[PDB]
């Protein structure tokens, strides 16, 4: 299966559109683990906001 | 218009099928370059992977 | 105007996240409205969570 | 439910192009009995038609 | 102002939408046809049908 | 199941980026194989190239 690869492409259009001009880091480090959490299940909008810059 | 706001959120995708692995940082301060770059002229995927972490 | 279709197209992808289960309605009212108000210049998430239900 | 938020999202994309200046309602109401139909089997532009406003 | 660009990655997602099993016979002088026609007036999906296969 | 229709989406958004002005052809075989092995594990942009003009 292909669902987290997928999942991932919609995380970071919701990271662009939450962080706003503070951006994010979607790097090896810190990002497979907002996919381990919210590919898991849903993240709301102030969970996506921890990710962040 | 919102245009860098429509081309920013293509690049974002962009750049999560481009970095693969390698990952990458949007700092609205380091999206300067590539949306002035890219938002004006179509930018090879050579040129998009200067911007991977 | 295709300037406005397109970006249309994007304000209801970052309505459906913005207004989680709550959701909200895309008459053609408030669509001429939030396309005025969020396509000539950005809106942030407090303006888009206005139209959502 | 990750996989319904997923499939839900490029069904307000379908409705937007769909429904055109009609538009549609997605409020928690209105859209459940959509992700019922359209999100365990595939929908013609036909059916998702019937959703417009 | 269209980004011609980022209108033509709406437009095959719009045709991958419009024709799917079905898909299309690509010549250069049709893709360009639809790109100019499509990104300077709104075409309705009755339009895009006419280039599925 | 709608998997593999949303599968099919975002590949095609990424044949469209890979392939550019090239653009990228259609038989019922290869769309049949690229959904077939694309949707099952992760391809790389040098395996989508094949499918460009
Ligand atoms: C907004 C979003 C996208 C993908 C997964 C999530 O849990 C939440
Ligand atoms: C949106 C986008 C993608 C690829 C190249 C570009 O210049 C712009
Ligand atoms: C498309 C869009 C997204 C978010 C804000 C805007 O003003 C316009
Ligand atoms: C077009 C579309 C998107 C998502 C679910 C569907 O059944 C159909
Ligand atoms: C653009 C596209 C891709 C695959 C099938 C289609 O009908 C159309
Ligand atoms: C469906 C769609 C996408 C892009 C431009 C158009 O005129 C129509
Ligand atoms: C049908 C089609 C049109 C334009 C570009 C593509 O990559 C494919
Ligand atoms: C880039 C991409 C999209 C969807 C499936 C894949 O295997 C690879
Ligand atoms: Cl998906
Ligand atoms: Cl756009
Ligand atoms: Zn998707
Ligand atoms: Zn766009």
């Amino acid at each position: 299966f292909v669902n987290q690869h997928l999942c991932g492409s919609h995380l970071v259009e919701a990271l662009y559109l939450v962080c706003g001009e503070r951006g994010f880091f979607y790097t090896d480090k810190a990002a497979k683990g907002i996919v381990e959490q919210c590919c898991t299940s849903i993240c709301s909008l102030y969970q996506l906001e921890n990710y962040c810059n």
